[PDB]
């Protein structure tokens, strides 16, 4: 019963981690895993915990884990800190969350693993305020600022969290999808061609309509927007565009979840040609979907 049978909730979660990824062929490291669930697997437990896989072009599948919870404070950076999970890089990343933290009040915080690597984000939730509020931030790249007419142009005018990708060296701006423009087919063609990205197949187009929340990720090495991601959320198994390509459905119909339906969060990423790609999260516990839907003032479908 090493992975089997009676066993607390944090060594199913461990068993179910890694049965997705040798499933979907993603690499893991088992030292990491370990690192992480040391430091982590009490909160992945209780809380809003996902766990991810998305396809890049030309490399494996990337399994990720993830959790949310509504604390004020960013309880994450002191666990990944003593877990040897967030070492400085002499690097704007390096302040960047603490940051975040000083110049807007948080509701939540989260952090993201993948497990072949370790801690690769944290996340910020503010309750949903004007972007500008975000220009406070010592460490943002320039090229944030310099977006300020875009972000008026495409209605991204309303912050609804932040990240910092240790990583990749980058952040994202998350926002708050509401203006009824990005109800329309047209908004996504014109935001994509926007900064010459791949522009999705129609009925792709389709699907980015119900979108709640428009991610855009910027670094500190270039001038231009890195990528962009529309989240959409489906509220079980079945309602999840499985047609679309063969990880959805594969993930769809297969994913480990600890409730017998979940939900699932599909992140539809787009960038020059990469950055065009897909991630899917399963609601292991069931709560990820419903704080969704709430967080962007939308009643549950
Ligand atoms: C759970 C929600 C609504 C957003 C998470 S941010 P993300 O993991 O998709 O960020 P990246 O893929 O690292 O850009």
């Amino acid at each position: 019963s090493a992975g089997a049978g009676a066993m607390t909730i944090v060594n199913r979660i461990r068993t179910d981690v890694v049965n997705v990824a040798k499933s979907f062929g993603a690499e893991y490291s088992e030292a990491v895993i370990d690192q992480i669930f040391q430091g982590f697997g009490e909160k992945f437990t209780n809380t809003g915990f996902a766990i991810r896989v998305q396809n890049k072009r030309n490399q494996k599948v990337d399994c990720n884990i993830r959790y949310g919870e509504a604390k004020e404070n960013c309880l994450a950076w002191d666990i990944a800190r003593e877990s040897g999970l967030l070492s400085d890089q002499g690097h704007p990343v390096d302040t960047l969350i603490q940051e975040m933290f000083q110049a807007i009040p948080a509701i939540a915080y989260g952090a993201d693993f993948d497990i072949n690597y370790g801690l690769v984000k944290i996340w910020h939730l503010p309750k949903i305020v004007p972007v500008e509020e975000a220009f406070k931030i010592p460490s943002l790249p320039k090229s944030v600022n310099a977006h300020i007419d875009f972000f008026k142009k495409y209605h991204l005018d309303a912050l609804c969290a932040l990240t910092v990708d240790y990583r990749n060296k980058s952040t994202n701006l998350y926002f708050d999808a509401h203006h009824p423009e990005q109800r329309t087919t047209q908004f996504y063609k014109n935001i994509l061609q926007s900064q010459q990205f791949e522009v999705p197949s129609d009925e792709v187009l389709e699907i980015l309509v119900n979108c709640p929340e428009i991610a855009v990720t910027f670094n500190w090495s270039s001038p231009g927007i890195e990528r962009m991601c529309f989240y959409t959320a489906f509220v079980n198994r079945e309602t999840v565009p499985q047609h679309i390509n063969p990880v959805l459905k594969k993930f769809a119909q297969e994913a480990p979840a600890l409730l017998d339906n979940p939900g699932f969060l599909v992140g539809w990423s787009f960038g020059p040609d990469k950055g065009t790609y897909i991630k899917i999260d399963v609601d292991y516990h069931g709560l990820v979907v419903p704080s969704f839907f709430h967080m962007h003032n939308l009643p549950l479908p």
